[PDB]
């Protein structure tokens, strides 16, 4: 891919974060805390899962960013509608306004309904996420493996403004405490 030149500076939106998340001062890193992080509840916060949005909203153009997933056991990454449900239980699917991939239990899957098995030869330490709003495309790249394609969602029905989407995952095992980090351009 030659997509790096649509590079955007993503920051995390503290107001949207699950109340157990800890976002760094520079708003570029997020991890699961071992407890509630002493913030007020609000209608934006994801209640059921360790999720947070980027502050940026996109309704046109091409956008690219990279995320560090080093030493994590579980995570979700991609984009979502600004209007996605925040409270209660829901599945990550394009019908619910999410275009995502994830890791759990040593398998990588795309968030279709039902989910799609991914074939990755080199487990990624950094993921590139490319959005072409006009084309209706969300693509994922393996930065650890020379930028090799992971998955492409096409004919996407964005149906509104998009936000970068993150899930640091639970840490039941004690092996998933590491942060997600937005990587420098
Ligand atoms: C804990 C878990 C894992 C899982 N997978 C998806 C298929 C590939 C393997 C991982 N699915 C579920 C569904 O409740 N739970």
């Amino acid at each position: 891919h030659h997509h790096h030149h649509h590079m955007v500076h993503i920051t995390l939106d503290r107001n949207t974060a699950n109340s157990w998340l800890i976002i760094s001062k520079d708003r570029r890193q997020v991890r699961m805390g071992d407890t509630h992080q002493n913030v007020s509840d609000n209608k934006e916060r994801f209640s059921n899962y360790p999720m947070v949005l980027g502050a940026q909203r996109f309704s046109s153009g091409k956008m690219y960013w990279e995320v560090d997933v080093t030493q994590k056991e579980a995570w979700d990454l991609g984009v979502c509608r600004d209007s996605v449900q925040r409270k209660g239980q829901f599945s990550l699917s394009p019908e619910n306004g999410f275009w995502t991939i994830w890791l759990w239990q040593d398998s990588y899957e795309a968030g279709t309904s039902p989910q799609t098995t991914l074939h990755i030869q080199v487990p990624p330490c950094q993921i590139g996420i490319f959005v072409d709003y006009e084309a209706g495309v969300v693509s994922f790249y393996n930065i650890t493996d020379h930028g090799s394609l992971i998955y492409t969602f096409s004919e996407c029905v964005f149906a509104g403004p998009l936000r970068p989407f993150f899930n640091v995952g639970f840490n039941y095992s004690g092996g998933n405490a590491a942060p997600l980090k937005l990587c420098p351009l």
